[PDB]
């Protein structure tokens, strides 16, 4: 099969070429299971949660999830539109220390999902805005219902590979991962409850 | 033991506070044998290689080794002084991007040491300087004589860490290390051939 599954603690190469290494890492229950649960309530009541519009190959749309930002934003992105607050909630800025004492890397963007129930989505993207550089390292801190974190290759030999991101699961990507791959997260066909996932980065002048 | 030798390829994580993780990665036989003698010749002749005046401890001295720079140069040293070339010879530029390719992680900065003989040496310090942010991606590729990569850790218990850094290998230190450790290359009491070490950095705005 060219299609791999990987729910398992682990760093994983997915592919060598053509750009370099691209460089998955899993860590599931990185939070444990009660202080997940907290955090998921305080996330959920306390983020300022909107539907926003976006753009994907030029046109503007509705996008089928809630979203809110803090610290700094791609610089392509819309001050308007996306409203970053540079003061973290208190509950963000501990997971945004506790992932860099642990990994040993720095983020300075906060990009909060919300996946209200199984119509919400993610299309298929790389996180490739020029603002990350070249080879960025991307954190992944999902909570609430599983959902799973789909990649495909992109063309010129695994070339699929899903993630299912469970509550309290940290996911990092690094490397060529951007650059060869792109990602989703796909409706599901059956009922899921909601999904907060934290994606944090760092934008560069 | 408070002390630790380190000559085998693999992840340790050195220190876990006060900052966070303090890792090194250790890649012997990177550069194979005949390749990296061909290397080393080629550096050797063709890098501009001066003995250059250094501050630490804000005074004046000649550094015990030779250097020379390509790329960007962190932002609080001198461009008189340091004469960083923004074309990078070819062998550095494909070593370059060797590393990037099987590492995942990129550099724009390099700093090229070349230890004469065994009285040569670099003392403790700590790649601290504020371009490089917090808790930078440093890679070291060696050539030539091997000799010691040492390392104490700051106060405030394995306190000591050695690394003989031979003829090919891939020394890469990340997360808290700068924060929380210091290193050097001690003079040795007995003969060495030269030794060039590539001191692979990031330098942001
Ligand atoms: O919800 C997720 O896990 C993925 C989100 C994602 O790819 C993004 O925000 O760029
Ligand atoms: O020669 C070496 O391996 C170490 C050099 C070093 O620490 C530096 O250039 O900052
Ligand atoms: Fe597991
Ligand atoms: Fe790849
Ligand atoms: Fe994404
Ligand atoms: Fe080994
Ligand atoms: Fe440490
Ligand atoms: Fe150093």
């Amino acid at each position: 099969s060219h299609m791999r599954v990987i729910d398992r603690e682990g760093v994983y190469e997915i592919s060598l070429s053509p750009t370099g290494v691209s460089r998955v890492c899993l860590y599931p229950g990185f939070v444990d299971v009660k202080e997940a649960d907290w955090i998921l309530e305080q996330l959920c009541q306390d983020v300022p949660w909107k539907q926003r519009t976006g753009i994907r190959e030029d046109i503007t749309y509705q996008q089928p999830r809630l979203t809110a930002w803090y610290g700094e934003l791609p610089y392509t992105y819309s001050r308007i539109t996306m409203e970053p607050n540079p003061h973290w909630h208190p509950v963000l800025r501990t997971l945004k220390n506790r992932i860099e004492e642990n990994t040993g890397h720095t983020f300075n963007s906060l990009l909060c999902n919300l996946y209200r129930n199984e119509k919400d989505s993610v299309d298929w993207h790389s996180d490739d805005e020029p603002s990350l550089g070249r080879c960025p390292i991307i954190a992944s801190l999902s909570f609430g219902a599983t959902r799973t974190f789909e990649m495909r290759k992109k063309p010129p030999y695994v070339e699929r590979v899903k993630i299912p991101l469970d509550h309290g699961t940290l996911l990092i990507m690094e490397g060529a991962t951007q650059a060869d791959w792109q990602h989703r997260v796909p409706k599901e066909y059956h009922s899921r409850e909601p999904r907060v996932n934290l994606t944090f980065r760092t934008v560069y002048p």
